[PDB]
Parts: C-alpha cells; sequence; structure tokens
C-alpha cells in the first residue's frame, strides 16, 4: 500500500511585494534536470510540482495546495 | 505500507517586501540535478516541489500547502 | 511500515523586509546534486522540497506547510 496522501484543509489581504532580477552574461549553458545512463533496465522522472531552467529561471508561489505523488518501481518476483 | 502523510490542516495581512538579485559574468554552465550512470537496473527521479536552475535561478514562496511524496524502488523476492 | 507524518495544524501582520544579493565574476560551473556512478544496481532522488542552482541562486520563503518524504529502496528476500 504505498500511498502518499497530503491535505490542505484550509478553513477561512495580501500585499506581499516585488521580485526582481537581473543578468548579463556572454555565455551560457544549462541543464535543468538530466538523467543519462547506458544499460539499464527502468528509467521514470515523475514530475509532480514544476521544472523551470534557463539562464534566467524563476518560480514564484510554484506549489500551492497539495502535492501528492506516489512512486513504486521494481518489485519483482521470481520466487520457487 | 511505506505511505507519508502531511497535512497543513489550517483554520483560520502580508506585506513582506521585495527580493532583488543581480548578475554579470562571463561564462557559466550549470546542472541543476543530473544522474549520471552505467549498467544499473533502475533510476527514478520523484519531483515532488520544484527544480529551478540557471545562472540566475530564483525560487520565492515554492512549496506551500503540503508536500507529500512516496517512493518505493527495489523489493525483489526470489526466495525457495 | 516505514512512514514520516508531519502536521502544520495551526489554528489562527508580516512586514518582513527585503533581501539582496550581487554578483560579479568572470568564470563559473556549478553543479546542484549531481550522483554519478557506475555499475550499480538501483539509483533514487527524490526531491520533496525545491532545489535551486546556479551561480545566483536563492530560496526564499520555501518549504512551508508540511513535508512528507517516505523512502524506501532494497529490501530483497531470497531466504531457503
Amino acid at each position: 500500500g504505498v500511498v502518499a496522501a497530503a491535505e490542505k484543509t484550509k478553513q477561512g489581504k495580501t500585499k506581499e511585494g516585488v521580485l526582481y532580477v537581473g543578468s548579463k552574461t556572454k555565455e551560457g549553458v544549462v541543464h535543468g534536470v538530466a538523467t543519462v545512463a547506458e544499460k539499464t533496465k527502468e528509467q521514470v522522472t515523475n514530475v509532480g510540482g514544476a521544472v523551470v531552467t534557463g539562464v534566467t529561471a524563476v518560480a514564484q508561489k510554484t506549489v500551492e495546495g497539495a502535492g501528492s505523488i506516489a512512486a513504486a518501481t521494481g518489485f519483482v518476483k521470481k520466487d520457487q
């Protein structure tokens, strides 16, 4: 029973402000989430929330609510 | 019973402010989350929250709420 | 029963301020979370919260709420 529950059981003014980023570069190479392999059997990539990538990559108020992820890999049975 | 529960059972003004980043570089290479391997059997990458990458990578108010992640890998049975 | 529970059971004004970062470099190479291996059997990377990477990488008010992560790897049975 490999489960994963999450409850934001909320019952009951926002004036946050700003966010500012600046960038000035010459050369840039970025790899966010890379899976490189050779001679494997299984490969999984469960993205529940977000994935944000780049020389300028911001993530504001990204995952509100309830993030739930089950993940099961393998579980072989060759007995007897 | 490999579970993982999380409850933000909230019942009941925000004036945070700012955030500022600045950057000026010449060469830049970034790898956020890399999985490199050779001759394996299983490879998993469960992203529950976020993944933010880059020469300028910010993450503001990212994972509110309830973050829940189950993760099971393996569990072989070849007995008798 | 490999579980991991977390409850932010909150029942019931914010004027934090600012945050400031500055950067001026010539060469930069960063690796956030790298898993390099050879001749293994299993590889897992459960990200519950966030992962922020870069020559300028900030993380403000990242994981509120309840962070929950189960993680089970292995558990082989070849007896008798």
